[PDB]
């Protein structure tokens, strides 16, 4: 689990969104595994605006931060999940590293701020849902 808090926005994995997330929906994309809900409290997190391909992610299944190299956001096919059908995910970045079902929402960050959240795992790979193209997160 995990979320991004920027301004009056909460970013979570779409498959982990709560009833309150959906009751306060700003935006969701099934193809990206993202949902954004509105918050009353102001968020502190800064979204990276950059093309970094290196950063650090939090891995809850190891209680560790790992530095990773990752691919640019792409349409990637993702193998079977106990949350989704095996299918295409857009705006996904892959790295070599550890990711298990509870690692979703772990934040990937570079020097510019938050890059994305853990969305996929298995086969020694970790997939991150990119948020850097969501420029609208930085106003209203
Ligand atoms: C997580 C999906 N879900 C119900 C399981 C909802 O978002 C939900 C929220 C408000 C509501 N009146 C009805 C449904
Ligand atoms: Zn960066």
């Amino acid at each position: 689990s995990g979320a991004i808090y920027v301004g009056n926005y909460r970013v979570v994995n779409r498959h982990l969104a709560t009833h309150n997330d959906w009751a306060n929906l700003v935006w969701e994309d099934s193809s990206r595994d993202l949902l954004v809900s509105s918050t009353t409290a102001q968020g502190c997190d800064t979204i990276a605006r950059c093309d970094c391909q290196t950063g650090v992610y939090y891995c809850s299944s190891r209680r560790k931060h790992y530095p990773v190299s990752f691919s640019k956001p792409s349409l990637i096919f993702v193998e079977a999940s106990e949350y989704y059908p095996a299918r295409y995910q857009s705006h996904l970045m892959l790295a070599v590293g550890h990711s298990e079902p509870g690692d979703c929402g772990g934040i990937l960050r570079c020097q510019h701020g938050v890059v994305g959240i853990v969305s996929t795992g298995g086969n020694g790979l970790v997939g991150f849902a990119d948020v850097r193209d969501l420029l609208w997160l930085d106003e209203e």
